[PDB]
């Protein structure tokens, strides 16, 4: 295609969710975030890479968290995107 490609990789990571009381009970399935970098890692895995919601602050509900990705070694985030993801948390303590 180009004499000199773009060198720019997609990495694919998974929303995980990090410092997660099990009072926050994610009732929403967790997607993958699809960031553009500006390095390229034949080494380093996707796997290896996550991307995270901070539920520190439990607020139950259908809330829009941010996605934060984990710093990548030598490589640019370019990308972010989805960059919020709207997660219902559920009350693990209910009435009835």
């Amino acid at each position: 295609s180009s004499q000199t490609l773009d060198r720019d990789p997609t990495l694919t990571l998974s929303l995980i969710a990090k410092n997660t009381p099990a009072n926050s009970m994610i009732m929403t399935k967790l997607p993958s975030v699809r960031v553009k970098t500006e390095g390229y890692n034949p080494s380093i895995n996707v796997n290896e890479l996550f991307a995270y919601v901070d539920l520190s602050g439990s607020e139950p509900g259908e809330h829009d968290y941010e996605v934060k990705v984990e710093p990548i070694p030598n490589i640019k985030i370019v990308e972010i995107s989805p960059r919020v993801v709207t997660l219902q948390l559920e009350h693990h303590h209910h009435h009835h």
